[PDB]
């Protein structure tokens, strides 16, 4: 249920969470799901996608 | 290896990927890993975290 930060992390966008090594973190359930780095074969664009929006080919 | 978009998705930050239903998407390997929505019990802040930066308590 609970995780611990292994390294510092500085936020890079409005939506990520900054934390320090040692912080205790609780994972939450969103409707979008986990986010994956993806490349669109249709458009050539790249970036993070919500896993719950996609299904295997 | 390949996934298909089930719904349209409009990007909300500089780092996510917009796509339309039907696009074919390839998942890529980054050093940060998959991203999870998390709540810091240490600071009370909330947002997405790189999974490879944390370990179970």
């Amino acid at each position: 249920t609970t995780f611990v930060a292994l390294y510092d992390y500085e936020s890079r966008t409005e939506t990520d969470l900054s934390f320090k090594k040692g912080e205790r973190l609780q994972i939450l359930n969103s409707s979008e799901g986990d986010w994956w780095l993806a490349h669109s074969l249709t458009t050539g664009e790249t970036g993070y996608i919500p896993s719950n929006y996609v299904a295997p080919s």
